[PDB]
């Protein structure tokens, strides 16, 4: 029988999450023998015939351009957010058949790490809430993403990566061309979006519901506040507001009456049974590449770990090996 | 201890699935029909109205505005699965008796996600890649599930659909005999799995369908039923494609992970066929002679009665 931990790394981009996760998987790190799955960028430029990045901010600019109608922008727009979730829900169904179940927190260091670049929540749940928020998408296409995340078995850990937001466009401005423009707008407003998600999952965490303050709650000014830089933060203990559930409370998904629909309030009970396993951890990231591996390093003693055998760890291991191969550039 | 039955009805449209499904709740029987509000009423869009007139393309727009359209099916069905599949209930077994309680189901989340999509790239209206991304999206489908494929010979199905249209309509009859032989692909890969047999038995012997194998797959009864179907007959063949392979004309190995996960979410799926030529009275006798036959779960009262609260809502809320 072997231990595992898993880990997957989250949060907004240019904060420094793959390299920490290389340095992690690196050896001169020491700690546990730890695997790296690297996001699918070649299943997203390289193993198709379109490169869904290009589309993506591409229809941002057809858009304000006037090349395609703005009901056909959302529609696109949303078919390749939807596009971005298929190379992690194929990594999600593969490697959750290895993890093994016994979820506990043991303490000690186990037999073997992996660390994940991005759980599905980035692409289903926190990237589209993003969108629906600046209003790039709608709610029933935000529903047709959120209805797709997948259940999260037993024994996950997810360490979502922050920083001041200074660091952060300062360490997107070096990687920038020349003086190409940064979208401080979707930054503030994917970094409310993964406050969100920690507050969620601690909500939840506290034995506490999505109905749980649902009444009292004001419908969803909401949306400015949404992309209000600094707005939202981990909460030492969250009220309904502070979480995702906040943004369904809206008309669109409201009775005559004001009462939402019961079949949007199974969407509800699906996102929380969704969250109820991953086990939530914060990481600052503003050290060195190094320092930030020893940050999420320390986190280990409080992490759930499964019990697995010797023949699926090989087996995630040959999976690493197989993905970094198939994924790269 | 009560005793359930789960049974999803499914297959082509305009053969009579929703009538027969209706009459069969009038062992007491709960039915939940499409979620035809969710779809048409709820929202700005109207998803069969948008795929429809999406097709004002008769070219590579057009694609991916009708693989958007399909998530949007798709989704009312996934919040369905995941609400029920909660309340079945284990210990799955054929027990051969009248259970104390019975849920029909009007379609399978494999509809949206696998059978009018995922590699619905058939008859070239979506890509192979906007397929991946439906075929991921199908739910796992927990112990003791049950599949009924309605089969009905193509002239009653093309009169039925006729005897239904008004003064200038179309039928997509190349749909329909598409529909048609991927729902004998997909009767066929359960019988495949069931029959022990998994995707690689027959893999590396087995023709790169590419271009050929898709303009057969069009064509009106290219596909049957069968009880010991070749690798060919069910919906793994169509993967083995160029789009897919390495230059060595290997299938790279994450997109084989994605026919696993196809595999093992359909493991639990009891499949059965019946013939829909009679009145909607015979056609729910045809269904409910199969029972018998069919996976029980044992659930609580509390999960039956919120199973029995759950039909009653999803009635009141998908109407028109």
């Amino acid at each position: 029988m072997v231990t595992i931990v898993r880990i997957y790394l989250d949060g907004v981009y240019g904060i420094g999450k793959s390299t920490t996760g290389r340095v992690m998987a690196s050896a001169a790190s020491g700690g546990s023998p730890t695997l790296y799955f690297p996001e699918p960028m070649a299943y997203w430029r390289t193993l198709f015939e379109t490169d869904v990045i290009s589309g993506i901010y591409d229809t941002q600019n057809r858009k304000q351009q006037g090349n395609l109608a703005v009901d056909d922008a959302a529609l696109i727009t949303a078919h390749y957010q939807s596009r971005f979730t298929t190379p992690y829900l194929i990594l999600h169904d593969h490697t959750c058949t290895l993890f093994g179940g016994n979820s506990l927190q043991r303490g000690t260091q186990p037999d073997l790490t992996l660390v994940f670049d991005r759980h599905p929540v980035a692409s289903t749940v926190c990237f589209p809430a993003a969108r629906y928020l600046l209003g790039d998408m709608s709610m029933c296409a935000l529903m047709a993403m959120v209805a797709t995340l997948p259940r999260e078995p037993q024994g996950g850990n997810i360490v979502v990566t922050t920083l001041n937001v200074e660091e952060h466009i300062r360490r997107l401005r070096t990687r920038a061309r020349i003086g190409e423009q940064i979208d401080i707008t979707l930054i503030a407003t994917l970094r409310n979006v993964y406050f969100m998600l920690v507050n969620t999952c601690h909500f939840l965490r506290s034995g506490r519901v999505w109905r749980d303050g649902w009444g009292e709650l004001p419908t969803s000014a909401y949306k400015h506040r949404a992309t209000q830089m600094d707005a939202f933060q981990e909460r030492v203990s969250p009220e309904l507001g502070d979480t995702l559930f906040a943004l369904f409370k809206t008309q669109e998904l409201l009775d005559d009456r004001g009462v939402i629909l019961e079949v949007h309030a199974w969407a509800l009970d699906a996102l929380m049974l969704k969250l109820r396993n991953l086990n939530v951890f914060s990481a600052d990231l503003s050290g060195t590449p190094r320092q930030c591996a020893a940050v999420v390093e320390s986190l280990l003693p409080l992490m759930s770990s499964t019990l697995s055998d010797f023949d699926s760890a090989s087996a995630l291991e040959r999976a690493a090996r197989t993905f970094n191969a198939e994924m790269g550039v």
